[PDB]
């Protein structure tokens, strides 16, 4: 087979057309605000978060930040993040739909005394939503874990942070990245020693993401140093079993740590069998006791032409 031609559209945004209204977060990335943003002659007021770069002459960040731009340009799924556009000021800064939750390694932190199984499992579906369309459209994540999950509503969360995205080439299989800084506890083996990347890659780091969900945001390996991962997995080790994992639900996870990525689990597996599983969440999660805005406009609903 070949690869198709890639018409997403990219907008280019004025500064006059949308107001920063609060602080976020600030880090090395820059400062992300809260705001609104108002298309001139649209009569419509769509909730934006804004990422503007901390230093204007950094020359690799730029090039940077427009790949991620990018690459969110290029996807339209409910449960990948949504790309609004960017403006090309002096710092440049782009312009992403705000998720009021924050990420949902926080959100599970934040309120682990009441979320109920039904929950867990439903994010489990809408995360493994999302990423069998990024494997259908040959992108390879690479960076997949709950803080790089956003929540616009409990019942709906989203992912992002493209960073470290790549897209497949065509005819090509792996991705034999160069080098660079990663995060080790969520990558698979085969990643770690040879810095090759697939979609079954991917799947790994999935396997791990629901790992926070089931223990309520703990961290993977806590207290071992990055250094000596690499020789647990080879002798065998993982993750162990939450506490409130039925055999059915951890399972699944373990067939996402298999050294042999062909006969890891696939996506579209894992939405049917998380699927199945949220008919009757209290059969594989044992949880304690679990029983002016007037011309607002959600960015789902603002589609561009
Ligand atoms: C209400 O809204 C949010 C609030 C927060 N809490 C921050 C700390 C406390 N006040 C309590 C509330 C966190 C997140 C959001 N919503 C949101 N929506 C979209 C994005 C996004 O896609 O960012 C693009 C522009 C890069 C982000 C976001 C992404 N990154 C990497 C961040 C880093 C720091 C802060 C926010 C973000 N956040």
């Amino acid at each position: 087979s070949g690869e198709a031609p890639n018409q997403a559209l990219l907008r280019i945004l004025k500064e006059t057309e949308f107001k920063k209204i609060k602080v976020l977060g600030s880090g090395a990335f820059g400062t992300v605000y809260k705001g609104l943003w108002i298309p001139e002659g649209e009569k419509v007021k769509i909730p934006v978060a804004i990422k503007e770069l901390r230093e204007a002459t950094s020359p690799k960040a730029n090039k940077e930040i427009l790949d991620e731009a990018y690459v969110m340009a290029s996807v339209d799924n409910p449960h990948v993040c949504r790309l609004l556009g960017i403006c090309l000021t002096s710092t440049v800064q782009l312009i992403m739909q705000l998720m009021p939750f924050g990420s949902l390694l926080d959100y599970v932190r934040e309120h682990k005394d009441n979320i109920g199984s039904q929950y867990l499992l439903n994010w489990c579906v809408q995360i493994a939503k999302g990423m069998n369309y990024l494997e259908d459209r040959r992108l390879v994540h690479r960076d997949l874990a709950a803080r790089n999950v956003l929540v616009k509503t409990p019942q709906h969360v989203k992912i992002t942070d493209f960073g470290l995205a790549k897209l497949l080439g065509a005819a090509a299989a792996e991705y034999h990245a160069e080098g660079g800084k990663v995060p080790i506890k969520w990558m698979a083996l085969e990643s770690i020693l040879h810095r090759i990347y697939t979609h079954q890659s991917d799947v790994w780091s999935y396997g791990v993401t629901v790992w926070e969900l089931m223990t309520f945001g703990s961290k993977p390996y806590d207290g071992i140093p990055a250094s000596e991962i690499s020789s647990i997995l080879e002798k065998g080790e993982r993750l162990p079993q939450p506490p409130i994992c039925t055999i059915d639900v951890y399972m699944i996870m373990v067939k996402c740590w298999m050294i042999d990525a062909d006969s890891r689990p696939k996506f579209r597996e894992l939405i049917i069998e998380f699927s199945k599983m949220a008919r009757d969440p209290q059969r594989y999660l044992v949880i304690q006791g679990d029983e002016d805005m007037d011309d607002v406009v959600d960015a789902d609903e603002y589609l561009i032409p």
